[PDB]
């Protein structure tokens, strides 16, 4: 793994509310937790409702042997995303609705991929 070159719990993590590549799924960084291989430092409070959904998911994957295809983790995220509301963080350069839909797309695909691998195994 590329992460084996690096390099702790309170390191390699975010303490700041990002809003970068709002519509590009592989590069998206939103809040402290929303984004692939992008997560907040231990104890860091999420930046809004959407970021809070991603925080739960990130921890869910971590506590299930890094299984990013875990169906529970992914289905719970879908449910959370559909119910996102309230103020977002000051200085958020992303559209909440648009970014949530971009994430939802990836997670729908993750749910299917997980289900496929279990229906065979
Ligand atoms: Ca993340």
């Amino acid at each position: 793994n590329i992460g084996d070159l690096l390099g702790a719990k309170d390191q390699g993590c975010s303490r700041t509310c990002e809003s970068q590549f709002c519509t590009i799924a592989p590069l998206l960084r939103y809040g402290k937790y929303c984004g692939i291989l992008y997560s907040g430092c231990p104890g860091e409070r999420p930046c809004d409702a959407l970021d809070a959904c991603c925080m739960v998911h990130d921890h869910c994957v971590d506590t299930h042997n890094d299984d990013y295809l875990n169906t529970m983790c992914n289905e719970n995220l879908l449910s959370c995303i559909d119910r996102v509301s309230g103020a977002t963080f000051p200085g958020n350069k992303c559209n909440v609705g648009q970014t949530a839909s971009v994430i939802r797309g990836v997670i729908e695909t993750a749910v299917f991929a997980g289900k496929i691998l279990h229906k065979r195994d």
